[PDB]
């Protein structure tokens, strides 16, 4: 997260983990057994660490957790990004409390000028790999479909959204990629896709998930 600010343990509770031997993604806990995430962030071994807030540190309140499926969407598009989500089950239910709480998914998609909450442990700079220990959050608005397609012309579909400040400075980078964008206490965006990180005239771009709420419902109920 590029100009945000220290989120404070455990006050975003739904977030996780991704992590391989290192953090690589981060992911959001929709009920005590699933995490959704971006498709590109999809691999094997992967190991889901919730209730954290350093990294690189125990401090109490973590739960580790295995993998147990991972579902990519079918239509995912490694070219263009388009339905960029995925699934993961996890091989023991984790125990929700006050640190560790699933997000609700929306019943509406959100409009422009919303205020969201981007959080992650990504890289804190624009130029440069500067990855943080502790979690880093970012308030950023949903811009509007034309303010995206003057800026990504060509690249945004209907299942993608910008969010962000187009003056620069402000942005989630690579490291927050697969994390929520939670806006009115609603998963409405997955950290997807943008040029560099904070560059101006470039927002980042989101997977837009009101449009696959049936199938997350479907999808987990037959799984
Ligand atoms: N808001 C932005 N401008 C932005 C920049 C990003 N940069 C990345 C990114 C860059 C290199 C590698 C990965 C990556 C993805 C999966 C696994 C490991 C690295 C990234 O997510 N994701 C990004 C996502 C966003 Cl939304
Ligand atoms: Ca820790």
């Amino acid at each position: 997260i590029v100009g945000g600010y220290t989120c404070g343990a455990n006050t975003v509770p739904y977030q996780v983990s991704l992590n391989s031997g290192y953090h690589f993604c981060g992911g959001s806990l929709i009920n005590s057994q699933w995490v959704v995430s971006a498709a590109h962030c999809y691999k094997s071994g992967i190991q889901v660490r919730l209730g954290e807030d350093n990294i690189n540190v125990v401090e109490g309140n973590e739960q580790f957790i295995s993998a147990s499926k991972s579902i990519v969407h079918p239509s995912y598009n490694s070219n263009t990004l388009n339905n960029d989500i995925m699934l993961i089950k996890l091989k023991s239910a984790a125990s929700l409390n006050s640190r560790v709480a699933s997000i609700s998914l929306p019943t509406s998609c959100a409009s422009a000028g919303t205020q969201c909450l981007i959080s992650g442990w990504g890289n804190t700079k624009s130029s440069g790999t500067s990855y943080p220990d502790v979690l880093k959050c970012l308030k950023a608005p949903i811009l509007s479909d034309s303010s995206c397609k003057s800026a990504y012309p060509g690249q945004i579909t209907s299942n993608m959204f910008c969010a962000g400040y187009l003056e620069g400075g402000k942005d989630s980078c690579q490291g927050d990629s697969g994390g929520p964008v939670v806006c009115s206490g609603k998963l409405q965006g997955i950290v997807s896709w943008g040029s560099g990180c904070a560059q101006k005239n470039k927002p980042g771009v989101y997977t837009k998930v009101c449009n696959y709420v049936s199938w997350i419902k479907q999808t987990i109920a037959s799984n």
